[PDB]
């Protein structure tokens, strides 16, 4: 619980907002067949035109409002185009002599928007919503999404628009103001209504994920992050456990223990319990990689392209699960039970930490032989899958930045799953599409499974002659799951958004949809 | 105080000798308009030949021995040149038919700039080692003006004079000069002698290693220094850089077993106090990079122990300034001392960290520590309420690339103040050149997450780019920035230069 | 003259834009007092809000449209802020229903911009212009602005705005400025539209990948310059070349299949000439780095079809200078132009070869070719018997860690020649600065076999030993030297910047 500190201005916890401007922005959803209203604020067309790349913009729905019908006629419209991005903005009087601001973001030729397209969008609406002073923004739906498109659509636009200012001092922004009000024109509105709230809690489990991965090393260590975990926990009322150094001893998880020796921060194992009210159906273990910092240890991330400067950003995988556990635990679904798990470390140089060529116990008793200190996260995961498994659960599903080859076979866009389990493996790709949060099934090649054969000890945690890394990883994790269904999400390249210079918060809705679609 | 040790055998101070067999050594300035005595130890004659490519060696000066006169004649001398940095020995007896002993060192056609001066002087002390000498006695046949006079000294003081602290398993007693003009001359004596042993004193806590050198041994060094010098003097701990809010400053320090201590020194002229001044330094007693660990091919961190050349020059400034005792000044010698490790304890890549002017930092690379310290130091001593601050630093390593190892570079905020140093190089006969803060870049320096960040991630020219950063943390006045990473160390003798101690010297004294 | 080719799909001549759209675009200046007309197209405020960083916009500029005057009224303008490069501009109907768009780009808080920062607003000036079809802009300037920082505006708008399509498989017509005291600003006008086809010239040229701009066809390209500027030329072929003994200069090029050609042109005013000037551009079409291959990480051998790009700044000079006529001078245009290639026939690391003024040199890496090259054309540019020699060239790598990738390096024997280039950055906004040649560096160029070292094996300061080589071949002539290797490609936009033109025009002209 007390955060160490090397000197008195060491932070002891991580600055965490829970009210966002977001919260206090009043959604309503109006159906388009009735007519829009433009009286005030920023109204948005969202405008396509079929088969005519680059075609005109045409405005298809009834506005009440006679100035804004003249200027909206499509003669005078024609100038503009609808290509995916594009926006343009529009002055005029109402016939309430008020003036009032219209515009459009085009959004293609193509009649179905994928999530890549309708990112497009959202980020071309945001650009609208800075450097302007508007107390409400209405977007006017005149493309066809179905509900989960819909829900995306709210989600990164909430988060997007977001702007994260913990650790702004001197240089805060001083024109940011949020919109109050935020209007929505559909057809069949009614159906889409629900989508909201879900969208506003979506939003937030993204955004939390995001604090906690953007929060640096110092301000997130394991201490003070298990310490967040308590905190989310008691707010949401989740059973939740934290398990020290003493308590990891007498489980024996050597391996998780080793990468901890050498930090400053003590090793603490993050355990929260949603359970429904009645019968439970499925339990499920979801598994975050939670190291603060990777400076790799003796290995050190010293060859230039390692990032070590990134290196905050490798418990994005237990910030996922502790964002999911705030939608699991905010939306409460039925008939599951659900353990959110992550065995928290940082990986340090000093005389106390462990070596390559240690031999090393995992808590099952499988001895391992470390060949590179840098390789960290899979040692971690190892002791974490045997608790996982011990809990008797029906699926245990990790997520962790594990690999750097990711980059070299998926890139920044999509994450790879690896599983023991077909039907697990396609439960995880229906939450994908679901979701919006793009994942590819990568294969647990057998055949490289030799080459993590130790002489000494009884398996190796790297291979020294297979360079598919993120394979080889996976088959290491693998001897550590007996007899359960599992599956493994390698978010390493995907996690952050290197044009942004920010975290995705990703895999948050993957989890969480995961959980709702059972 | 206390210096921590890990093992008993860890040393607690550095050594420091502070009387040189150099201050044993009595000077004498005599008019050669009068004739020379050549009659003990060894005598130079310092020839040149005006334009006349490599012309031969003539005697113009006169010499009160007839038997040396007729060795000395243009005959004889006529197959010896005067080639920059040439010598040869001469062997007679005198008009006392007693043996003496003579020679000279060529100085070239040109009618002779600082690198001209210091090849000279090299040819000189070649022939003061390996041979054993009661007395040296030059001979000026050249035209040198009163600052090149005094280069001449400090340069065959500093050149010398041998180091010999870490050693375990015959310097002469008198230099006779002759020169036209002599009065004119013999004040420069004793300021030769004050600016050598302000250098040779930054030399000397520099070519100290780390294990004799850290932030502890050094600013007890300090206050050594200050006690001797009746300076006033103050030692920060880490209590206090917590209290003053140091949040920058006191990161870098995380790593190490020695605690942090930030060194502020005061000179105060006695009278009228016209000009406030504050000199900064960078006390990196080792830079290991951190986590940014140095080794890269090339960023040898073997040479590391200099990273403190900054504070050096500082400290040895205020040796200068504390023995000539300027007028209508008031001068604070500040340093931020702390040794850049790998630990538990370091501070991180990505970490978020707050200076004491309430600015949030992200560190991108633990191994650009220098900015980080100056950073709070430069606030403390903009908060003294001076009118110029002057920081140096071993800085960046581009400088190696820029203005290599012969010039430093100067940035700043303020033209008039650039000049002032500018013109302070040139009676000091240290070299600097001017270099600009392009704004432009600047940009760069913008953070998503924090008020600023420690560098950038795409303009290579780091130089400008760290002038930049300091540049944030001086609101209101004139302030240059001296970098001194590539003329600090001198590879080829494989020692410290204690560059910038005349630098500083010459500043304070002309304002 | 004919351009060699390997198969025959290989280019034969660069393809080079002439007339282009800006060169259609009608340009009135109008002073501000009298209020603006707001009638059609674009119209963008330039504006600032001294001392209120990310201040509020706030258009000082009587507007005669009463419903425009209505949009910028000061309590609908505070809504935007008027940071540097921030635009917003909106489509309304005006007083006649006819549908305008009017904008701001926001100029900060400081009264009196730097290049680089009219740069950025600029750019934000032409995203709106690529983005809107338009038949005419209005500009107007309720920011302070000197005549030569007007004309720089006007250069980088045309610049900018020009987009170069000549490798792939609607502008407007009408630039309106509105400024206090218009009258004193209307003169730089049709010279911003010289200054920017120069610079966009040379553009052309640095653009062009080395399949299409080899010794052979850029010659080609210079004569052809030349005869549409009745300017005098003469290209020199190897056999000449050989019998002007350019041991340096022929040695790098021996390991390409394009012959080495040395472009001549020279401008000569009417009347008596006082002053001669020789122009002499690095002009390197590939530089692979020879068998010291450019392989590391980070030596960008894709970028080296640049490393002309100093030759090119000569010849945009040549059409300013050809166009706008300057009297009293003569100027000569020289390239020793080659390629730096692998093969059986390249020179070799180790070699010695003897350069026009009989000194021999050591090659201590055949990826420093472009001294050799100039040392070639510098002393051949002695021997004209001129006032000034100026060169300018993408030599060292150094200079991003020096300067950047924003100002060039000059360096010099002759402090007089070094004021006047510092004052043509000053009066060109092509940002320039002062570097030293330190003479205690010349020692590590002193050879163990020949008269001098091409490289120095201890010294780090490479543009300073660079300078200190160049010095070897001029003997007693004024002599500048500008590095312009860091400043010539813009990195973020993935085009050159035509860097020098101006420089030297300005030079030329004042
Ligand atoms: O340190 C790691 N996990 O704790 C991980 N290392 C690896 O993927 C490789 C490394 C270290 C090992 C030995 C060998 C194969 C494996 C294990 C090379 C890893 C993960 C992400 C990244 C990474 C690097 C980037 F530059 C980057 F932009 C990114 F998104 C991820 C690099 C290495
Ligand atoms: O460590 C330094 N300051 O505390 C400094 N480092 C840098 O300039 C690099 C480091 C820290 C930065 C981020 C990135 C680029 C820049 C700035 C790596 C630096 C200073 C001197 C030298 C240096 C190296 C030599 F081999 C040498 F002979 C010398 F004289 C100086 C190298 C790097
Ligand atoms: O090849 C060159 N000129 O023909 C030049 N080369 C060098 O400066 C190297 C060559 C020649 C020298 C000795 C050693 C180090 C230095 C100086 C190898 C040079 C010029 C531009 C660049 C260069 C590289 C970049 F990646 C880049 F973005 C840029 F703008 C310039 C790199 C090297
Ligand atoms: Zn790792
Ligand atoms: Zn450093
Ligand atoms: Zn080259």
């Amino acid at each position: 619980s007390e955060v160490p500190q090397v000197v008195s201005l060491d932070p002891t916890s991580i600055p965490i907002e829970y009210n966002t401007p977001i919260h206090d922005i009043k959604v309503q959803v109006y159906d388009i067949k009735g007519g829009c209203n433009v009286e005030e604020g920023l109204t948005i067309f969202l405008v396509n035109n079929p088969g005519k790349e680059n075609g005109p913009v045409k405005i298809s729905s009834k506005v009440n409002d006679k100035q804004v019908s003249e200027f909206l006629k499509d003669e005078n419209m024609e100038k503009f185009n609808v290509k995916l991005g594009t926006s343009k903005h529009f002055y005029m009087f109402n016939d309430n002599k008020n003036s009032v601001a219209v515009g459009y973001v085009g959004c293609g030729s193509v009649a179905d928007l994928s999530e890549a397209d309708m990112k497009r969008v959202v980020l071309s609406l945001v650009t609208m919503l800075h450097d302007n002073k508007l107390s409400k923004l209405t977007v006017v739906f005149e493309i066809n999404v179905d509900k989960n498109l819909f829900r995306f659509f709210l989600e990164t636009l909430f988060y997007e628009y977001m702007t994260d200012e913990r650790f702004k001092s001197t240089d805060k922004n001083v024109n940011m103001e949020y919109i109050k009000h935020l209007g929505v024109y559909i057809n069949n509105a009614d159906t889409y209504k629900e989508e909201v709230e879900k969208a506003r809690v979506y939003y937030f489990g993204t955004y939390y994920a995001s604090q906690l991965i953007a929060a640096p090393s110092n301000y997130c260590n394991p201490v003070s992050l298990s310490n967040a975990a308590v905190e989310l926990a008691q707010k949401l009322n989740l059973e939740y456990k934290i398990l020290g150094v003493k308590e990891l001893e007498e489980l024996k998880m050597g391996a998780y223990l080793s990468v901890g020796k050498g930090s400053m921060y003590p090793n603490k194992f993050i355990h929260l319990t949603y359970k429904s009210k009645g019968d439970v159906k499925k339990k499920i273990a979801l598994v975050g990689k939670g190291i603060t910092f990777d400076s790799g240890g003796y290995n050190l991330k010293a060859a230039p392209g390692s990032m070590i400067d990134l290196m905050k950003f490798d418990m994005s995988g237990c910030a996922a699960v502790l964002g999911c556990a705030y939608c699991v635990g905010t939306l409460k679904p039925e008939n599951v039970e659900i353990h959110f798990l992550s065995a928290v470390c940082e990986n340090m140089v000093s005389k106390n930490s462990y070596r390559p060529g240690d031999i090393i116990t995992a808590s099952n008793g499988k001895t391992i032989e470390v060949g590179n200190t840098d390789a960290e996260g899979r040692l971690t995961l190892a002791d974490a899958l045997v608790y996982a498994e011990k809990l008797g659960v029906d699926y245990i599903v990790d997520i962790a930045t594990l690999t750097g080859a990711m980059l070299y076979s998926l890139g920044t866009s999509y994450a790879g799953v690896f599983g023991n389990n077909e039907e697990l493996i396609n439960k995880i790709l229906q939450s994908s599409k679901t979701s919006n949060e793009p994942v590819w099934w990568l294969p647990i090649i057998n055949e490289y499974r030799a080459t993590l054969n130790s002489k000494y000890a009884d398996i190796n945690q790297i291979s020294s002659s297979v360079k598919a890394s993120s394979i080889v990883a996976s088959l290491f994790l693998k001897e550590f799951v007996q007899n359960t269904a599992w599956a493994h999400i390698d978010i390493a390249g995907v996690s952050w958004n290197f044009k942004a210079r920010k975290p995705k918060g990703f895999g948050v809705r993957l989890l969480t949809e995961f959980v709702l679609n059972d």
